C-alpha cells in the first residue's frame, strides 16, 4: 500500500453547499471508511475540536457547549492530555467526545504500524487514567497530513479516521483576530452534513461559538456528535 503523504484539504463551502475533495481523496476516503462530512440531506453540525495545547478558553468553550447542550468531540493530543487532566475530566464528565491526535503529534507517515500503535494508544492510555472509561476509536492525523498506508494501519488499528468540512485560521496565537473573524466563519462556512474543526485557543473563539451556535439553530440546524454520525449511517 502506497505510503504517499497526503496533505487533508479542500475547496472551501461555498453558497452553504457541502465542499467537495474531489474523486482521489473521496476513493481513497471511502476505501477506508474515513470521511469529512456527516449526513448532507439535513441540516446538521458536527462540532469537532483539535487540542495541542490551553490558552485559557477551553473552559468557557466547555461551559458555552453545555448551555447549547451541544456534544463536542475534541481531538487531543499526549501533552494536552497531560497537561490539562481536568478538562480531560470535563470534556468526560460534560458527555463529550475524546478524540485521538497522537501522542507527540508527529508526521505519522513517517512512522511505523509500532510506532503508530503507541503513538494513538499512549493517548487512550492518560486518558482512562483520567477518566476510567474510553470512547470509541476516533483519529484525527497530526498536521492533517495521512497516506493510504497510514489509514489502512489505523483502521486495521480500530480507529476511524475523522476529517472535517470546515475550518479556518483560529489558530494562530500571533494573530488573534477575534470574535467577527470566527463568527462570521462559522455562519458563511455552514452547510448540511458540515463537520468544524476549531481550536479553543484564539480570543474569543468561545463567544463566537456562543453566538454561531445560537445563530446556526435559529436558521434551523441540528448539532450532533461524530458518535452520532456514526450511529445514524450505520443504519
Ligand atoms: C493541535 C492542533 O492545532 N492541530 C492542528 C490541526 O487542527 C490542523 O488541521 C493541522 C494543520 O493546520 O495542524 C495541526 O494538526
Amino acid at each position: 500500500v502506497p505510503n504517499e503523504p497526503i496533505n487533508w484539504g479542500f475547496k472551501r463551502s461555498v453558497n452553504h453547499q457541502p465542499p467537495d475533495a474531489g474523486k482521489q481523496l473521496n476513493s481513497l476516503i471511502e476505501k477506508y471508511d474515513a470521511f469529512y462530512l456527516g449526513n448532507t440531506k439535513e441540516k446538521t453540525i458536527y462540532l469537532t475540536f483539535d487540542n495541542g495545547y490551553e490558552n485559557g478558553y477551553t473552559p468557557k468553550v466547555l461551559d458555552v457547549l453545555k448551555k447549547h447542550r451541544v456534544t463536542g468531540t475534541f481531538f487531543v493530543t499526549g501533552h494536552f492530555v497531560k497537561d490539562q487532566p481536568q478538562l480531560i475530566k470535563r470534556m468526560s464528565d460534560e458527555g463529550h467526545i475524546i478524540g485521538n491526535h497522537s501522542f507527540h503529534h508527529p508526521d505519522l507517515t513517517t512512522k511505523t504500524a509500532d510506532q503508530i500503535q503507541d503513538e494513538l494508544d499512549s493517548v487512550n492510555e492518560e486518558v482512562y487514567k483520567i477518566t476510567g472509561k474510553q470512547d470509541n476509536l476516533y483519529l484525527r492525523p497530526p498536521r492533517g497530513v495521512f497516506s493510504e498506508y497510514v489509514l489502512k494501519e489505523t483502521k486495521r488499528l480500530g480507529y476511524q479516521t475523522v476529517f472535517w468540512s470546515v475550518a479556518f485560521v483560529d489558530w494562530k496565537i500571533n494573530n488573534q483576530k477575534g470574535k467577527k473573524y470566527a463568527y462570521d466563519h462559522m455562519i458563511k462556512q455552514a452547510h448540511p452534513g458540515a463537520i468544524y474543526l476549531l481550536h479553543t485557543v484564539s480570543r474569543d473563539n468561545a463567544e463566537a461559538l456562543d453566538d454561531a451556535i445560537t445563530d446556526l439553530k435559529k436558521q434551523g440546524y441540528t448539532f450532533k456528535s461524530i458518535d452520532d454520525l456514526m450511529f445514524e449511517k450505520e443504519m
